[PDB]
């Protein structure tokens, strides 16, 4: 039961898609917003394309990324920011966050039209290395980038 | 190319293999022992088995693991320890380190008989999360564990 967000993008060797579903319970506790405080779980699905230039096998999950988001209700003008955290669910690893929409104390994050932006930086920021020898080496990582989606939020699932 | 260390182990929903190669030039610089100062590149290859209890599809690389190693020359008694760091090569991600063997004059790390031990802790130690709700959740992570290999080190591959 995942709601697609906008259209997926292909860039920097990766497919980058967004979905939301109902709030989830994550361990370790005290990091992700508690399920009962949230209205959605937002996920970024990020996997390697064919011929990924940093050596990741097609379809592999892209690990050690730093991902921030911005969510804007274009009807009300309300904007929030946060980060997506790496975690695993029954359908495998992803980057996600529980997010208050209707339940956000500030208001303005209810049913309506939204723009979602991911701000993504490469794994080296988190100490992940790459071979650069002639035999087994791989190319440079992408510079930090953003991807943008548009979607209708129809209410908490 | 790659020299296999011992046999791969299937444990805790993962296949856990060890290999060594020639020393590898890594980026970013300083993230590991310089290739020129090393004799081997030690790698741990760790992927999900079928029916992985923590949600990982078969074949996927297991990320965010903490992998400490101990390498012991059982002939000489020489021991060294370190950690294998996550990185990617043209055939995919793994955990690795450049290691001085003959070049290490602080111990007897020459050609001979070795025991290699990996001490492996689960992704939660590095902040990686898991769903635990009924609908989308996965099983509990393994407690820290060790795997042991024996091999003959014959010098840098060439
Ligand atoms: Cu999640
Ligand atoms: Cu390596």
């Amino acid at each position: 039961g995942e709601v697609p967000i906008g259209d997926p993008k292909e860039l920097n060797g990766m497919e980058i898609a967004a979905v939301y579903l109902q709030p989830i319970e994550m361990e370790p506790r005290g990091i992700d917003l508690a399920a009962s405080l949230a209205d959605i779980h937002l996920e970024a699905d990020i996997h390697a394309l064919k011929n990924n230039p940093n050596g990741f096998p097609e379809g592999f999950w892209m690990p050690y990324l730093t991902i921030a988001y911005e969510l804007k209700n274009t009807d009300t003008g309300a904007i929030k920011r946060g980060t997506l955290m790496p975690m695993v669910a029954d359908d495998g690893p992803h980057y996600g966050a529980n997010i208050a929409m209707e339940k956000d104390k500030k208001g303005g994050f209810g049913v309506g039209n939204y723009e979602l932006t991911f701000y993504i930086s490469n794994p080296e920021k988190q100490g992940f290395g790459r071979h650069v020898d002639e035999e087994t080496g791989v190319g440079k990582w992408f510079e930090p980038f953003k991807v943008d989606y548009k979607f209708k939020y129809t209410g908490t699932p």
